[PDB]
């Protein structure tokens, strides 16, 4: 026969939202876990983010089934909800492994660190630049590796045969929800974002993998916004110096200053890396968790 709804055991909640839920799915004949997202329609409509809805759905499009990113298998809908179904990551976000012993090690930041590097490539490549980027969004598969998820925020560009869409992004609103401590300082500033904002918030990325804690944390948003704009922040005691400087090149103000991707890759620190060798990549063994 063929493959349909039917076929799928629904779960456990792996997390509601403010229009959406992710409801944990399981295909009862491959035994394949999936995570299906319920949005409610009237809930994107009274909000309007609609045009959040297809921004994620058309950068789904576009990133098609690669490793680095969440992928959409087949979409369906009743009358009130619209369905999602997604890609499953077994361990959770990023965030909760580096909250795990607090920071990480040099060899798995290296590790997962060539991973988000190829993700961000990758999207990169394919015309998408995801703007919001922080380790609530970046999960963990059943095999470790990193995936990338929340699209809503994502900007298009080649226009090749789908044309590009890129709304603006007003931090200080309040349509505006997360922490905005990877926020780039141009995108803060004047609410659009180019390809090295991903760069700034990846630095910002690896910065809390090494120390802990995000690089422009403050107690409210004032003095994170200050932080941001006037780059306020300071490495630890024992700081490996071959990240300090991969930092210090990739935490800049001004975008057109800053480290490209190219760059990173040519850098000391991931001169251990090749980055054309994805099977190094993925399916290496991650090393020891630890701090």
């Amino acid at each position: 026969i063929r493959r349909n709804v039917t076929d799928f055991k629904f779960g456990k909640e792996l997390g509601e939202g403010s229009y959406s839920t992710v409801i944990l799915a399981t295909d009862k004949i491959t035994g394949k876990q999936y995570a299906v997202k319920v949005l409610d329609k009237r809930h994107i409509i009274k909000e309007k983010k609609v045009k959040y809805v297809n921004i994620e759905k058309h950068a789904l499009n576009r990133l098609s089934n690669r490793l680095g990113v969440i992928s959409l298998y087949f979409t369906f809908q009743d009358k009130d909800s619209l369905y999602f179904v997604l890609d499953y990551a077994s361990n959770g976000e990023l965030l909760t492994l580096i909250k795990r012993y607090n920071t990480l090690n040099e060899e798995c930041t290296r590790h997962f660190g060539a991973q988000i590097l190829d993700a961000i490539k990758y999207m990169h490549d394919n015309g998408v630049i995801h703007r919001d980027l922080k380790p609530e969004n970046i999960l963990l598969d059943d095999k470790m590796r990193i995936q990338i998820t929340d699209f809503g925020t994502a900007r298009l560009l080649e226009k090749k045969n789908d044309e590009s869409e890129e709304y603006p992004v007003d931090v200080r609103a309040k349509s505006f929800v997360g922490t905005a401590e990877y926020v780039s300082p141009e995108l803060l500033e004047n609410k659009y974002c180019g390809k090295p904002g991903d760069v700034w918030a990846f630095g910002c990325i690896i910065y809390q993998m090494i120390a802990g804690k995000p690089p422009f944390k403050a107690t409210n948003e004032y003095l994170t916004f200050q932080k941001i704009t006037k780059l306020q922040f300071a490495f630890s005691a024992g700081f490996p110096t071959i990240i300090r400087d991969l930092i210090k090149k990739i935490l800049v103000l001004q975008p057109s200053r800053r480290a490209t991707i190219p760059e990173i890759q040519k850098h000391y620190f991931f001169q251990s890396v090749d980055f054309k060798d994805f099977d190094s990549i993925w399916l290496s063994d991650p090393p020891e968790i630890g701090p």
